[PDB]
C-alpha cells in the first residue's frame, strides 16, 4: 500500500 490507482469514479484506492 505505497502506490495509488485511479478509480472510474474519481476516486483512488491502493494497489501496489
Amino acid at each position: 500500500r505505497h502506490y495509488y490507482k485511479f478509480n472510474s469514479t474519481g476516486r483512488h484506492y491502493h494497489y501496489y
